[PDB]
């Protein structure tokens, strides 16, 4: 269609218009939990979950040279009982048939397969990652610190900014795409006003198909944490 | 979710987020055609078609006493080579599992079954009808003229206004529900400024389930016409 929007002030477990993949679920307490927990609510190793909004977004139209804008606002928090929590949460855009790739329960954030994770020609993923785990022994593509990144068909972010994950604290995020400037902008803020900004010039018509779904992905490998989405609103208009 | 909106400036045959029922289709020339035509494009007898937007609207929430507003704007035109064309087109709201009932290809507008069409206790349909056929020999519930009506769980409109269908002319329609006044308002206009207004007080929480789908229905029995939707935008916010 020419435009689509939705808003979740909170999520409820009855929500009809989201697609859960892997370990993702909306809890009975109204939190969207992307990764698995044991019966005590403790995060566990080797888990991946994603959610997609069910309606399919017209990101661009080849026969008319129309391109959509979009704006995605959301808030999340992460918790872990241990040091060096992993692996992170991402807002992402992918073809509507997208599924969790094998080998992605870890630093690939549920978004990529190991043999092609850095191969821009192979992937169909645009993502904004909140990447808490950076160890060189397995995340060779990361800078040596937790970071916010924009991922264009690769797990190696096109651009990153330094970000110190705060245990249990809500981060508020606004992601916007402007097709006239071909700019994808991210602004994230913690409650004290600390602000994180990352932006990339990217022509969405060369990185993604005409129809897409939007959503979130998270994963934990050998290190773990809960990945908790509290709210989400989205709008897209084909211009 | 807490809100949802979409817009079709035009329809395209590739549209991913609509559900076609019966004879409905979006043509290669970008018109949403609800009822069947022969190979020359001529309307035919005994046809019914409906479309639904795929995303499910939260019309109300019982555990929080929240009720949604909504606003639906659309335009349509009807064509027939013969006199007394039939049967009409309706915007409607129904449970998400809704399907064309048997016996509805005619004056029941694809919305009701003959034995219960006037039984408010049985149905789950809220509709705004543009009803072109009124013959007492089969449409006993209609006034003796073409009319615009608001249908609350019955094919006998709660309220009607006189309307002379114009062959091939676009009618523009705005339908709005205000939950604070429990008022469903319809305003329709022809290109010369002729205006049709109909409004009913109705508590949507007593006539429809908490989750619904929205869309359009049309049918032809022994008399026929094409039922052509040109554009449609919709918004709903749970208050
Ligand atoms: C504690 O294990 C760390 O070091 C191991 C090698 O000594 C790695 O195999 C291991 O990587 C896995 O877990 C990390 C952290 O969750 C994850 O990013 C990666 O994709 C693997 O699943 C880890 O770095
Ligand atoms: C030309 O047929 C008209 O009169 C018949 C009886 O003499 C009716 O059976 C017939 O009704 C069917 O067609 C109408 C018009 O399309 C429709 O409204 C009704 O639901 C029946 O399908 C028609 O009135
Ligand atoms: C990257 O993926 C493309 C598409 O399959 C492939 O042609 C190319 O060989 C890959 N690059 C490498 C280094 O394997
Ligand atoms: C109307 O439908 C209700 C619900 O099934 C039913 O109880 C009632 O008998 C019907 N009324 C008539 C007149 O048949
Ligand atoms: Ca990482
Ligand atoms: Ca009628
Ligand atoms: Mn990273
Ligand atoms: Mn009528």
């Amino acid at each position: 269609s020419d435009s689509l929007s939705f808003s979740f002030i909170n999520f409820d477990q009855d929500e009809r218009n989201v697609i859960a993949q892997g370990d993702a679920r909306i809890s009975g307490n109204n939190i969207l939990q992307l990764t698995r927990t044991d019966s005590d609510g403790t995060p566990v190793r080797s888990t991946v979950g994603r959610i997609l909004y069910s309606a399919q977004v017209r990101l661009w139209e080849k026969s008319t040279n129309r391109v959509a804008n979009f704006q995605s606002q959301f808030s999340f928090f992460l918790e872990s009982p241990l040091s060096n929590p992993a692996d992170g949460i991402a807002f992402f855009i992918a073809p509507p048939d997208t599924a969790i790739p094998s080998g992605s329960a870890g630093g690939l954030l549920g978004l990529f397969s190991p043999k092609t994770a850095q191969n821009e020609s192979a992937n169909q993923v645009l993502a904004v990652e909140f990447d808490t785990f950076y160890a060189q022994n397995s995340n060779t593509w990361d800078p040596n610190y937790p970071h916010i990144g924009i991922d264009v068909n690769s797990i190696k972010s096109a651009k990153t900014v330094r970000w110190e994950r705060r245990e249990g604290v809500t981060l508020n995020v606004l992601v916007t795409y402007n097709p006239s400037t071909k700019t994808l902008d991210v602004v994230a803020t913690y409650p004290d006003g600390q602000r994180y900004q990352i932006s990339v010039v990217v022509d969405v018509t060369t990185v993604l198909p005409e129809w897409v779904r939007v959503g979130f992905s998270a994963a934990s490998g050998e290190q773990f944490q809960t990945h908790n989405l509290e709210s989400w609103s989205f709008t897209s208009t084909l211009l």
